[PDB]
């Protein structure tokens, strides 16, 4: 699977969904991440409400084949849950 984290390195929860994602890597094997980066590519707001919803959160978020997740609570639930029960 892929996986897409829209953060910056150093806003912290970016840096633990990248630390999650990361570490699945070395377990799921068919677990292959890219690293976004959200004042370098060129979101706003309107971007995020299209392609994930957007709650009334901010930065960073977590994108997983596409589909949104959340913002990085949920990933790393979600992580646990269907990638490491």
């Amino acid at each position: 699977m892929q996986t897409v984290i829209f953060g910056r390195s150093g806003c912290p929860y970016c840096v633990r969904a990248k630390d999650l994602a990361e570490k699945l890597s070395n377990e799921r094997d068919d677990f292959q991440y890219q690293y976004v980066d959200i004042r370098a590519e060129g979101i706003t707001k309107e971007d995020l409400q299209q392609k994930a919803g957007k709650p009334v959160e901010t930065v960073p978020q977590i994108f997983v084949d596409q589909q949104h997740i959340g913002g990085y609570t949920d990933f790393a639930a979600w992580v646990k849950e269907n990638l490491d029960a």
